């Protein structure tokens, strides 16, 4: 009686002729972008799917017009029956709801529907169709996600991030100047504050991240000012959220030397870096019943980073 | 030997004449916004001043024409240096900098400049002008928060929270049915997951908000369905920024049960209430030097929340 969990849900309706397909984004985390279905009179003829990847595949063999679902970026289902065409050989028809208050109904037109079977979609999220076609569909079933505890973009790496030669521009804080009338030493107290937003992007398809929200385990590239140019260091690991903005007031204490005789003109600044970069990493889905479904993904990192407040001193004889 | 700081900054520059005046947004956070100013063959002439609460007042008697200043939200001075008449009973020059790459510079037209007093800007964030004027600007000086550490809107209060009567939206989250054919109860394990997006706006004049990371240290309205029907409360005070946003994937766990014979419809839906009310409370800068300016403010409070996840179940025979 050991039991056995799974990230998706997955339950097939019909006979057992044709051959088997399997169209799903269970490898990529693709979904259900949009779906043709074709009728025929004790039956379910053909269905054309296409997945948010750009995959698009036919099974069976369309005869007439068709009847379309189109998926918007975050549409989930809400519910799902499908019916057999009563004689076990067929899948005989499909209804569906959405959460964007979309309902799609297509069947068979001869015979009648017999015994509907209403399915669990999971968290809703449609990762595609599975089932047997030859001339008609077989069989089919819609595949699910099944509900998610957490959605997670780990072991992130940017790999070309050494070569990388960041731009940094400078920004002027502020600017003193002191004169030392006196035979004798001076210090002045300089405070400076300034508000710095960071910033963090991981791109993500749209239909995956309107869905869930999705985490990230990554360290920040960072820029420091080295002495002889600029490195993106690519920094400690902690949590983030795809599109991530932190604000802050960046502060600095310096006590300026004025020396006698002498003016001490003191520049304040600050650099900012844009950083533009592909990033490589795992997008981990831990379902509530204890399943994980993995899979590599890759994509864009923006972000915008600073360096430490700059004090340059300027130091002249009147 | 004690040792006394200040949240201001001010440097006063030129005679003892005529009236004093003070034009300052020390008591509201208002900025400098706009300035004109006039000159003479031997003085500034006078100087209107607009702040960023929208008052606007001159100062001595103009004559001829003006040059104008105009300053962007969050467009502080970088440098700035003052001069007198060089016989110490007028104002005589005003130069000035800023972080948005502007120069500013007025001065009286037949006397020479002698001594420049370049001042300290503190955090950029020029407050106005205080000084004294008759016919002519007798002397002026304008006013700077000083270097910030933190600024803080505390004390929030929303006055209309206890009448308020809140939009509740239902949205489908899943629903699927049961049936139970034996004469002995059965259970069913639904899980369900949900995106919620919760979001939290305070406003503020753009002036300060832009030059300023303002931290929030408040409760956030929330929402929750009663058995009698939906309640506001206050939540208890936390930190947040001036605008934030909260995504987490919503979960819940359900054991649904059938009884003999039945049907059972499980409807999984969650509530969506938008919040926009007025709130007050207290602006809290503190300086770098330790001091502190304090003030009142109000505003409009934006919100997004959510209710619990809900499980409605109905039953039928068959
Ligand atoms: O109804 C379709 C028609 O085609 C045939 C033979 O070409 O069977 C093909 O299609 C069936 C439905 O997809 C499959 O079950 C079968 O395996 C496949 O050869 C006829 O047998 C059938 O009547
Ligand atoms: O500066 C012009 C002229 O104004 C007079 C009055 O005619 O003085 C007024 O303006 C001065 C500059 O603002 C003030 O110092 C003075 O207090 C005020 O009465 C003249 O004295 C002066 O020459
Ligand atoms: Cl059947
Ligand atoms: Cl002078």
């Amino acid at each position: 009686g050991s039991h056995m969990t799974y990230p998706t849900n997955l339950e097939i309706i019909g006979g057992q002729g044709g051959s088997s397909f399997s169209f799903t984004g269970e490898n990529n985390g693709a979904s259900l972008e949009k779906i043709w279905v074709w009728v025929g009179g004790w039956q379910i003829k053909a269905v054309r799917a296409w997945l948010s990847d750009g995959r698009d595949e036919t099974f069976g063999v369309p005869s007439g017009s068709h009847q379309e679902y189109v998926f918007t970026p975050g549409e989930c289902f809400t519910s799902l029956s499908l019916w057999g065409n009563g004689a076990g050989t067929r899948l005989g028809a499909i209804k569906f709801k959405t959460n964007k208050g979309g309902e799609f109904f297509a069947h068979m037109t001869s015979w009648g529907l017999k015994t509907e079977y209403p399915m669990d979609v999971g968290s809703g999220y449609c990762l595609g169709i599975v089932g047997r076609g030859g001339s008609d569909i077989d069989c089919m079933g819609f595949m699910f996600l099944n509900a998610v505890q957490s959605t997670v973009l780990t072991n992130v790496n940017y790999p070309t991030i050494n070569q990388l030669i960041p731009k940094v521009a400078t920004e002027e804080i502020k600017s003193v100047s002191f004169e030392n009338k006196t035979s004798v030493k001076q210090e002045q107290k300089v405070e400076t504050s300034k508000k710095v937003i960071k910033t963090s992007s991981w791109s993500m398809t749209k239909s995956f991240s309107s869905t869930f929200s999705v985490e990230v385990s990554a360290g920040i590239p960072e820029i420091a000012e080295v002495s002889t140019g600029f490195s993106i260091s690519f920094g400690v690991e902690s949590t983030h959220s795809l599109e991530q903005t932190d604000e802050k007031n960046e502060t600095l204490t310096t006590t300026v030397e004025v020396p006698p005789k002498k003016k001490v003109d003191v520049h304040i600044t600050i650099g900012r870096a844009s950083f533009d970069l592909p990033y490589t990493g795992t997008v981990k889905i831990t379902c509530k019943n204890g399943s994980v479904l993995q899979y590599e993904t890759k994509g864009q990192y923006k972000g915008v980073a600073y360096t430490d407040i700059k004090v340059n001193t300027v130091e002249k004889d009147l």
